[PDB]
């Protein structure tokens, strides 16, 4: 309702090329990106310094729908098994929650748009791309509004 009208908080796009790898991260509460978009992650996560959450908004590459909500829970530890991912394209492993499993469709979230990407709409995003705050809070009620 009003709930989401929080001032803390980062909201990342994370966008996945692999199906494969959404079900591992559910299975297992785990996440890696790039080595760009780790330290971005890792460093929204460490400068939060717990006074809110970062949330990453997961979509597959192709798909035309949003598929869940997970909070970041760790930094990125770099030094990990390598091959887990369904793509031996990571190093890497960070903590993550899910916190929501739906199949939100882009036709309900096309007409937000990112004023931090030449105002293109959410839908339209790359792996790792910031959503502002005032826009992370109108999707996420869409999110969690839809049915
Ligand atoms: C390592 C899991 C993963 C898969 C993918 O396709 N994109 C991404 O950023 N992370």
């Amino acid at each position: 309702n009003l709930y989401f009208q929080m001032k803390h908080g980062r909201v990342f796009i994370i966008k996945s090329y692999s199906e494969d790898d959404i079900h591992r991260s559910i299975k297992y509460n785990i996440w890696c990106s790039t080595e760009h978009g780790n330290k971005r992650l890792d460093a929204a996560y460490r400068s939060m310094n717990g006074k809110g959450p970062v949330y990453l908004l997961f979509s597959v590459n192709g798909s035309g729908h949003f598929c869940g909500v997970a909070e970041m829970k760790s930094a990125v530890d770099y030094n990990t098994c390598a091959g887990v991912w369904s793509q031996d394209k990571w190093k890497g492993r960070f903590d993550v929650r899910w916190i929501f499993v739906k199949d939100v469709p882009n036709s309900q979230l096309r007409h937000i748009r990112l004023e931090n990407n030449e105002n293109k709409p959410v839908t339209n995003s790359r792996d790792t791309q910031e959503v502002p705050l005032e826009k992370a809070k109108q999707v996420l009620k869409i999110i969690a509004s839809y049915k």
